């Protein structure tokens, strides 16, 4: 009938902003929100970074373990900045595939957005075969709109935080 | 919005039978289903036994500690039968508190029914205090008339088996 509260789930608050250009030295857009949850097995911790997807089409799922990044470096070096990888699921592998793959690449956490026509709807991860980084997932419609605006070369970065605790039943 | 599957849920299979009097010697109504949940913090394996709810008007809930069953006996002796405690679910105190005291009185099992008004809903139940016998959810509606079926002095026996896996998402 309805299986929810098996386990606590946490959400997250997310702190996105979106670096403008054009408009004035300084502009930011920012949104602060409570969506997005923590997976089941991820450190349950905040982490901040440059979101970065994979490259080229279609390999918005890195479900090819040799799956590309292109990372922003720190000035004068080959040093990455802190980032994080933005991920749509499905594609034929697991959240911890897409989740191992990012710890791999250097990422200090894992985004999953969700699928299409799911809207903002966000589900548990299960992973515990991929614990290293924060893995989070977020609704289809946000990823997407966070996904388009770095294609069009804003470069978008997010502060993840420990949102709150959601179940389990106890009475 | 909506967080189910965060660990897998597994379903039990019941057998229930009734020791209906006066229609011939052997005659028992039973029903098989599946039905019910184990709870998250259950042996998962299976149990069997007569159910015994608590006494008296309305220990239902078996909150109080004190909370006495009556149960049947060996035929010559004072050692119990197998039996499983019948216990509503709400009153102020926790599954584990209910799932504890069956243990401590003897109970192979705690079969815990929802309460009014939720029909054929179950849920997922976490007690992590209290592991050492089966514990299972079942509806409302066939909590109740297993209840009342006893209360009129008819015998009903319960098998309970591992069912099925729901969940977790790992894609
Ligand atoms: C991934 O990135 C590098 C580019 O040199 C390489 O290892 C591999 O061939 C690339 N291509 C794909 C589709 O993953
Ligand atoms: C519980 O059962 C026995 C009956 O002698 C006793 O220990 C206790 O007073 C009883 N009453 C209640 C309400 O639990």
């Amino acid at each position: 009938g309805a299986m929810d509260g098996a386990e606590a789930v946490w959400t997250a608050y997310l702190n996105v902003s979106w670096r403008v250009p054009h408009t004035g030295v300084n502009r930011t857009v920012w949104e602060l929100s409570e969506e997005g949850v923590y997976g089941q097995d991820s450190p349950l911790e905040p982490v901040a970074g440059v979101l970065v997807p994979p490259d080229g089409p279609g390999a918005l799922n890195a479900c090819n373990p040799h799956t590309n990044f292109t990372v922003p470096t720190v000035w004068g070096s080959t040093v990455q900045v802190s980032w994080l990888a933005l991920i749509q699921r499905g594609g034929g592998c697991t959240f911890a595939d897409k989740i191992h793959l990012a710890y791999e690449r250097g990422a200090s956490g894992a985004v999953i957005f969700n699928f299409p026509g799911t809207r903002n709807e966000v589900i548990p991860m299960s992973h515990p075969g991929a614990v290293d980084i924060v893995a989070i997932m977020i609704g289809n419609l946000k990823g997407t709109k966070i996904l388009q605006s770095i294609q069009r070369g804003i470069q978008v970065t997010m502060v993840i935080e420990v949102g709150k605790k959601h179940g389990p039943w106890v009475n």
